[PDB]
């Protein structure tokens, strides 16, 4: 009405899914990934699960640059890391900023959604398509339908943790999810949020033809907390072994993801190395809780604001660069032999 | 997609709108309420809205009855108050329970929502048909466009404040809207959502017709916060509050939430703090431009076999003698502040 | 898309049958009338089956008038008649011209059709409600989806009995169809169409939520023949008699209803009392294969044109001229006097 | 609804015109296509229309060798003849083709014949060979006719007041075939109609029912097909000619070489060719184009052998060049 400006016209998923299908390699990509995360969060696996990439794509070219240097260390760390890239298209503001590829793909307020959908699943389609599995965060009510079968793992943000819809979304997802614990370092918030994930929903949604329907969720038992810090950070073993008393408690297993960047490293992109030191040091002690970790890396570390931009720098968060990034892993899956 | 089991039919806005049109009266109510509001929020009425009513709907009989007694409340009463019946389809918990009357309007979990879809826009359009203005929950992105036609005032869901996506959805609304502060009784969220809500937003959404389209909101100015709660609405705390918005740059000004966390669980401490607020609006606050009351019939609450009329089967409410007498109080304020 | 100048929201199905649901009583009109016309059409009842009234609606207060004297006629005569108003909202046009209530309501070319479908479906269900069954032609293929459950009957008509895409329309309607012959006469063009009706089909249609879908039907057993002339009028014995060999070598009952306007009044209204007089003579002379006949009917007989500007006078035809009420009355009593002669 | 049996998803076209979209090549094929035949319908070009192809495609692979094989023909004969192929995916009956049930087995299988028809009509345009389209359907249009050059209202639904209604808002010429007993007055009236601005239910590319106007198609005209007898001799034609002319319309004709006119025979469409080209050459500027079926492999079959039709049967492809160089050698005469 009165503050509804302007309504325009948007492409249906299934004219994605139909301009930009899977290919075989593609599909087998996800299937993959979404088995050996269940076998990790299952037990059943030691290796660690690494979500690792920008904190926003906003440039398709350096993210195929990223991906290949990315895919070799997962070749070369497998026996060790399960790595999948960080494919962010959606961003969650304080208040108001660029909300990312999708919503606005040009950085201009334009707002070119079709084309970002388009963008973002090409993108998405021909990292999978090589062999690197993508992970993202699911914001959007609508956007899922236009990718989520080439996700092999999804976040459910801090700000979303406590929000019944999204909860629904993690409920009826084909793949893993994970729960940041709240902006206060509130675990309760995220443990609700697996329970209610992990049970049966009905609730309206959008289908793959654009048109809003009424949708049943069988549940989604492939879901755990990521720590991401609050007023201080939230990644030692001692705030891991609370946590882990917690997931007792609920019923649930004492398995945690801990992510280096945000509230854990204090916006600092450096202190993401650190709080890599002190995990590596809780996997070699035997810390089998930690069963993945989250890092933001890009090809430049540091970040920049928003005309032309810098190649390989985040518009986002500040990331760690290339280097550190593979220092970072080696170190990770050193631990982890450690471990084991 | 192998965790979704079945996907059934969605009768679209426009059928309901369709149906259930808005008379002259309706349209009228909901257009005079929503001016009312914004001139209390822009400083120049010195009137108190009062949103009460209860906790969730799931009788429209006893909802038109508890209406018709409001009505008489606010025809008596509009000189010192703006009276909006709280018309909430829902109790939002994680824990198992009744969905609401719009999931699951016959109360037994067959989850037929087309049902509960036509009987919530009847409800809503034969109360403000009737003069007496309605306020509404917003808790999902689908069911605004089935129903915020008829609604005054909404309030944001306390767990959803923080979202991105509630806060698009507040941009675009037509009506002012509440943001509540944070479990901790922070205030930093609530200003962060009316920052994010008050600016122009793009995202998508689902059109009357059923089919997601990509909509543009121009930003809505007329968000305020709620305080709902250790208690928040003594003059300490409001005076933070006050503090906090001034130098947010935002109005100092706040709804206080009588009931929950304000009243400690106990339906019955709605009248204590009526009496404080009262205190506090009669020595002179201004800042206090809103209260939010759960009211009903017959006080209390009840499990869902018959149920005992016009009783709760969610939170427990004050019942219609209290809810008489707070009114009175609310009023009788509103005239000493003034002089 | 250069010659598409313009493209309109159009409110789906689902809001009209929400905002206009079937009462009890209107159902109960359209269920009774389709058995009714199944069994006439089986050879289990001697009725004829009766579509009168007027060539186009054009003003809902006229039509149900019009509704109330036929309801009485219905009731009174029902032990020889199955009596069906003609609620005709689609016009199909020799070159151009005005196509109908739902087209543009207000006959001025501003094309208010979800006006016109709130109007139309708000009239049909006035008249279902009332207990009189309605008769429509089936021309649009998104439009059915609005009314098809009000109606009793439908007709295809003579321009469109040739077209794929109605016979699989009709071969997916819950109601009984008649097929006209061609606008020259030719009678296979008929049968074809019925048995092409009676068959499954799958095609592209619209649901009720207004979304294009694939639809699979299961094939139409209610339909037959309308003889409605061409070149010269075909009402008469001879011509029935090869209508009825026709249909037995297609394998189809001999059943026909006959058309007493259009071509077989030549266009001339009140030639409908002449065919009228001939196929009464032929039904109570012991013809069992006329089992329905068609007559344009309203309030007030002839026609009058939109193109003058002028206000148009109450209850007469802006379309084809029709007989008057005092015709109509006397002719349902001849079709009803030949009815139980037939009989006994 | 007790007569509908089931009720199955259908891709909306915007997902096919996104898997296939039309490259510039396409698209210039086609407007380029367009704008000739407007030439040649305004009398201000001398070349003759040629509609020639398989009376229906079954075979992609076949279709693509049809269409090498015409592409060659149409550069060569392209200052005497346009040539456009006949792309036919809809067909009327009393098996309605490769979108209705691709695989030939009542399988239905409509999104992948919408598929496949959308892919083959691309692939031909891209390669310069426009092509012609029979429109059966109000809904199939929407996902083809972008990559069709002119097209053809079949003999049932020349009537038809819905068909007349697309024919006049489709962005492409339209002929209209006279109906079954060799008379004119309903493909007159057609003409007429199709003209006339309409407004009309339809579905949009989004796969959902709303309101269309149209501003009329005044590249309308006749296509003889015959009916009891043929009706392509000169003295048919100068009837058809007088009747346009007494109806307000431009006097032109498209002759259809098969059908009635060839008495259900495929050879004497080479018949009907010999006298066209009699009459083109003797200087009648009326015959504005012409239809053939033709195939890679003459005759029909039934229920399969390769570039042979399953539908009507059709000429092969020598007669089919013989028929070209005769059309093309008697609007030279015409010329001259
Ligand atoms: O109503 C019927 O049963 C019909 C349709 C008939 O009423 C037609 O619509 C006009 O006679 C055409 O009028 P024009 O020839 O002026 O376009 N039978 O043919
Ligand atoms: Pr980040
Ligand atoms: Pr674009
Ligand atoms: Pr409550
Ligand atoms: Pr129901
Ligand atoms: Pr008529
Ligand atoms: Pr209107
Ligand atoms: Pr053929
Ligand atoms: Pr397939």
């Amino acid at each position: 009405d009165l503050r509804i400006k302007e309504i325009k016209e948007l492409l249906p998923p299934v004219a994605l899914l139909e301009k930009f299908p899977a290919t075989e390699n593609a599909a087998n990509t996800v299937a993959h990934a979404r088995k050996a995360i269940h076998k990790i969060l299952k037990g059943n696996d030691d290796r660690l699960l690494v979500v690792i990439g920008p904190c926003s794509i906003h440039d398709p070219v350096a993210a195929k640059e990223y991906a290949t240097r990315l895919l070799a260390l997962r070749e070369e760390l497998k026996d060790e890391l399960e790595i999948v890239m960080r494919v962010y298209f959606e961003k969650p503001r304080t208040t108001v900023g660029w909300k990312g590829l999708i919503n606005d793909p040009h950085m201009d307020n334009s707002f070119q959604i079709n084309d970002g959908l388009r963008i973002a699943r090409k993108l998405l389609l021909d990292i999978n398509d090589s062999g690197l599995p993508a992970a993202g965060e699911f914001l959007d009510m609508i956007t899922p339908q236009y990718l989520a079968d080439l996700m092999s793992w999804g976040a459910i943000g801090a700000r979303t943790t406590e929000s019944q819809v999204h909860r629904e979304l993690a409920s009826g997802l084909s793949c893993p999810v994970g729960f940041k614990n709240g902006t206060d370092g509130t675990i309760k918030v995220a443990i609700d949020a697996i329970n209610a994930a992990g049970a049966p929903h009905c609730f309206l949604s959008v289908t793959k033809w654009g048109h809003s329907a009424i949708v049943n969720t069988s549940g989604n038992g492939d879901c755990h907390i990521i720590l991401r810090g609050g007023k201080e950070p939230n990644y030692s073993a001692k705030h891991v072994a609370e946590v882990k008393e917690g997931l007792n408690k609920a019923g649930l297993p004492a398995q945690v993801m801990i992510d280096f960047s945000h509230a854990n490293s204090s916006k600092q992109f450096k202190k993401q190395m650190d709080v890599c030191a002190d995990v590596c040091q809780q996997i070699a002690g035997g810390e089998k809780a930690i069963i993945g970790v989250m890092v933001e890396s890009h090809l430049v570390e540091g970040n920049q604001s928003l005309e032309p931009l810098a190649y390989g720098k985040s518009i986002t968060d500040a990331c760690i660069g290339w280097e550190d990034t593979d220092a970072l892993l080696r170190q990770l899956a050193n631990a982890v032999k450690a471990r084991r």
